[PDB]
């Protein structure tokens, strides 16, 4: 029970894909029909953008293990003659991509930058090749440990870009200190580690007008900028106000100012007065808040403050 | 002469004052003529006692004075030989004298005035017994100077109660020197200087900025004590003329100082990290919409803050 071509496979990873520096490996399984041990008629050749000597190492039972590993190239083919005759695989055609690069391979986003601790950091990987280019694909090992504030672990969620691009996201709950390491092969790729701050993080939607102030210009009769005051300054609001505080202020130099902080759900109108006139669009109207989840038990009152 | 065809006349036999001379004249007459005979008496009867001066005439007239000391209503006689004349006797009403120590002036034109807006106080007329007057007709005068030796004609209007409406125009800052006279004495703390300033013109007035202050608040519902946050301040509309500011005052406080000229309606967006604010945008109203340029095409003029 000698061999046969053809009932007889190959199999294994490495005559599916490759990689530059890495070792290529697959199983002969010879049969008659079916069995088998060590009979030696298989040989392998591989052509491809470089030379490459493949080791059959062979046998023991009917199996038959080989391994060439690629330097750096796309497309090898792969022939396996038995007795010269060609096995039920081949000629069969692998192609190998190139290798990614521990310092080659960069990261940017404001996640390296500048956290806060109320919205997701965010930043990408680079994955660049061995002599320089940019991956087009993805399928590589980069890995991400974060370290925190208090030294705790911090789990980061990596996303193959189907390109030579992985996505990286994480939370920084606490102000605190951050340490991203992102190595390749468990090689520190580039500028890796790197310290990242995250401080306390305003949050917008709940984040509230405090105080108001606007200022006028008193024009005299000339049509000239006044440059002391002494005038009768009125500000009046006008609204429903849970809380308020105004001011009529003369800076002693032309013009007045009001400030005030108001709060409530509503339409507004302020009237504004220089010695009993309106001036220039006045009132003026505005809006805050919402006039629905407004309270009912409100009134809608008028605050006045005058000035000397 | 005859009682009924001659007659008296005169200023005071038609009202009186305190302290003033009331002046009548008598004309005899047969009937048509006169020369100086005598017949004629008079007597005042009141609530203080009175005694005329009747100077007799040359031709046919008399002169009788006789002023009357306390006041109110007095009866004049006047008969010939015993027997009343023709208009007699007659009722006259002496009022109070109004005082010059005892009168004054009130009203913001004697404290404050600007140069661009009528200047206004009143006279209250008290009398020489220091009761205040009921009525007018009484001679106050105002006599205003102005800065450059310049002279303003003031303006007094009789209240039919003792008191006189005043308006002057002081169109020119500097003093003004305000005297209030009374048959030429001036009247309690008068003169007086008064200083004009020059006066806002509220209409055609504006606003210059603005200003408004949020207060950062973290997740755990406190506020912030310190910056960091991008903030983001956008006005959007028909802007003629504007500039803004986007500062963070490195203290959990953000502020947006602006200036905006404008004829239309406004809103204002504000950013907490691309987040609005509990109202981002409010909106407001300035410069009327019809009047702007035809062509203004509203806007945004954005600003950021980190």
């Amino acid at each position: 029970p000698a061999a046969d071509p053809e009932k007889s496979y190959a199999e294994g990873p490495g005559l599916d894909g490759g990689e530059c520096f890495q070792p290529s490996k697959f199983k002969i399984h010879a049969v008659d029909p079916d069995g088998v041990d060590g009979g030696d008629g298989f040989v392998v050749t591989i052509e491809g953008p470089a030379p490459v000597d493949p080791v059959m190492v062979d046998n023991g039972d009917g199996t038959y293990d080989v391994e060439f590993e690629p330097k750096e190239a796309g497309d090898y083919v792969i022939n396996l003659t038995l007795d010269g005759d060609n096995v039920n695989g081949f000629p069969k055609t692998v192609t190998v991509k190139p290798a990614p690069s521990a310092e080659h391979s960069y990261a940017e986003g404001e996640g390296l930058v500048k956290v806060f601790d109320n919205a997701p950091a965010e930043f990408t990987i680079f994955a660049v090749d061995t002599k320089g280019v940019a991956r087009t694909d993805g399928g590589d090992p980069f890995e991400v440990a974060i370290n925190g504030p208090d030294g705790l672990v911090v789990d980061a969620k990596v996303t193959d870009n189907n390109d030579g691009t992985y996505g990286v996201v994480y939370d920084a709950p606490v102000e605190g200190n951050y340490n991203v390491n992102v190595t390749l092969r468990g090689n520190p790729i580039k500028n890796m580690p790197i310290d990242v701050k995250c401080i306390e993080g305003a949050n917008g939607e709940d984040s509230s007008f405090g105080s108001f102030t606007f200022t006028v210009a008193a024009k005299n009769k000339k049509g000239e900028v006044k440059t002391y005051g002494g005038d009768k300054f009125e500000v009046s609001i006008t609204g429903p106000a849970e809380e308020i505080t105004l001011d009529a202020i003369d800076n002693q130099d032309g013009t007045y100012t009001a400030a005030y902080s108001l709060v409530g759900n509503g339409r507004f109108s302020t009237g504004v007065k220089l010695n009993g006139k309106h001036i220039e669009g006045s009132p003026f109207k505005q809006v805050l808040g919402n006039p629905g989840k407004k309270n009912p038990e409100v009134k809608s009152f008028t605050t006045t403050r005058t000035a000397n």
